[PDB]
């Protein structure tokens, strides 16, 4: 009924209304959606590309109009790449909650002020359904593959376990089967910050000329450091000064400096709002909600999947993709990604985890 | 001159007026002290034990008077104890900067006003002056051995560097060489946070009825995070809810409570100003500066030390115990201390952490 947009156009995707598991039902739901590569005559083609926390539609390319930075994973699709588009169709959406162009606190409600505190928390599930739904309008019942990492592979697990029938097989790289007692520490503890700033207003900041920007740089530096290696940390800055300041006197440290920059480029391209409500759903997380436990959900997924783990990631321990691996069938065992560059490894050692994208296809082809 | 408290009792040491490596001056500094076990006739069993960030002059025993909580090291000088007291004197100070007895910033400045931002940035080593200093105005010129864990081995490793020939041994446990990228990274914006309060007030909030408790809050939930094991946190706390309450519906999770509690429990016995100050220092740690590096340094440092790092510890990670024991020729070895505690693994593992002070002591008898 509506159509994919041109390739490396935006388009937005209108899904109508969408219940979540809450209850609630949301109005006037719009998904935001980009694509790499034709798609195939049957439909059968498409690999969802599942992007993080702050990540949108825009995987691969160059910074251009309507993108101030490349692709957050530049030349993952294309031409020969690991999502070959001369073969496959890559399609990545903006995730519910988020604020690229997706429905989100910063989004406009049908009473023409922004959703801001009213919009409702909602689960790795729920933006599991707005995709489908998002492909159902555009008329792709059937995925081929699913790749993520982060949340992003937390929607790909979901994915596979929520809709089996109508994927063929999935990528799920540095995740685990539920957020950990860590993850949720230091993500709550994230969204106190944003909270405690006082600009945050309820969460109804928007359109009142005041932000709550300390917050969120607060936030962002912390989480960096969980995506972050120790060991590459300290050999990249040390305890070395940032240029010519003096830390006795009040300049900062290079390590510091460097974070505070992190934090300032996440406020000139995202909302607080949406990290709040997507952290929420990070924290929620759990394959095993309401089909019997972890164990339960996974043993009865039957999709064939590759399953990636970074050695030095500090944020999702390797020992989480060990359980994914041991539990779902579909997985024929941990593949070990070695990396120093801790949880963003996943998007660094372009080669190593191309093998695996090119392994997930191959078996979505399989079958 | 002045007189060592009886056991149990806080006494303060007048130290005069101290020079800092700045430079500058502070007048009229004060040390809290506390004593475990008899001082001998030779002045010569001194075991000096150095407290981390939150700590006091209070290392063991029960609640009381002048002490809401057990001693931060229970049980680990008495009779028969790893601190032997019928043999050893167990001193320990507050350190300078501290809000417990000590000059910090919450202490009241010469004028009646509290020194708040007029009080200056120190260094672990200036620390050590303080603590030397206060034993100095004890009759105490010499000790027996330095003992202590994160920020308390940083003083005792600029013991053994800075005063080589009046300790005749060191215990250095869970600690560094200097400060880490990642350590300065967390600890650079835990102040951060202290400092976005707005009852921060530049550091002077002391007589002015409010105070930075949320950013207080925010920095100890951050830290204390880097100080427990991913597994066993996990282990003790999932992604349960608190009690009965529903996250999804506004509620905790029980991490998120625990986390919430460690922040209230520093509230009610802490100063948010000496937080700021006392990191200052961890970050400003660097055993080589002014010696041409940390190799020249540990190197030319012929003190018999005892190196003790715990496996899963996150914020001091083994391999920078490792390098302690590489470059001190006083060092046998590397003892590493099985623990799943993380950093909190030596003030835990009373046996295994025992068991190096007793060698420590050993070494001090032998010299
Ligand atoms: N892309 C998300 C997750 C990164 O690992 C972010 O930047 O926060
Ligand atoms: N918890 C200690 C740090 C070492 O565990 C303190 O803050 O005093």
């Amino acid at each position: 009924t509506q159509t994919l947009p041109a390739e490396g156009e935006i388009g937005l995707i209108d899904v109508g209304s969408l219940q979540l598991e809450s209850g609630a039902v949301i109005d006037d739901v719009c998904i935001a959606v980009q694509r790499w590569g034709k798609l195939s005559p049957a439909r059968d083609n498409v690999v969802v590309v599942l992007h993080a926390l702050t990540g949108d539609s825009h995987i691969t390319g160059p910074a251009g109009p309507g993108h101030p930075t490349p692709g957050w994973w530049d030349g993952v699709a294309g031409p020969g790449a690991p999502i070959d588009t001369t073969r496959w169709c890559a399609v990545a959406t903006n995730v519910l909650g988020g604020c690229r162009g997706s429905t989100g606190p910063s989004s406009l409600a049908r009473d023409g002020k922004p959703w801001g505190s009213r919009f409702p928390l909602i689960s790795i599930r729920d933006q599991v359904q707005a995709d489908v739904a998002a492909l159902a309008a555009l008329g792709i019942t059937e995925v081929a593959a699913v790749v993520g990492g982060s949340m992003g592979g937390a929607r790909a697990l979901e994915w596979v376990v929520g809709y089996p029938d109508r994927v063929r097989a999935g990528l799920l790289l540095a995740v685990g089967a539920r957020a950990t007692a860590d993850q949720i520490g230091t993500q709550t503890t994230q969204i106190a910050a944003i909270k405690a700033d006082p600009d945050w207003q309820s969460g109804d900041y928007h359109e009142t000329g005041r932000a709550p920007d300390a917050g969120l740089r607060l936030a962002r530096r912390f989480a960096h450091l969980t995506y972050r290696g120790e060991i590459e940390l300290d050999t990249r800055f040390a305890n070395h000064n940032q240029g010519n300041e003096d830390p006795t006197a009040g300049g900062r440290y290079a390590v510091q400096s460097y974070l505070e920059h992190q934090g300032d480029k996440l406020l000139s391209r995202f909302d607080a709002g949406s990290y709040v409500i997507l952290t929420e759903a990070l924290n929620s997380h759990d394959v095993g909600r309401g089909r019997g436990g972890v164990s339960a959900a996974l043993r009865a997924c039957p999709v064939p999947v590759v399953v990636g783990g970074i050695t030095s990631d500090r944020l999702y321990p390797l020992r989480l993709q060990q359980e994914l691996a041991d539990l779902l069938p579909g997985c024929a065992g941990l593949r070990v990604v070695e990396s120093v560059y801790g949880h963003d490894g996943f998007l660094v050692e372009t080669e190593a985890v191309g093998e695996l994208i090119r392994q997930t296809l191959g078996l979505a082809d399989r079958e």
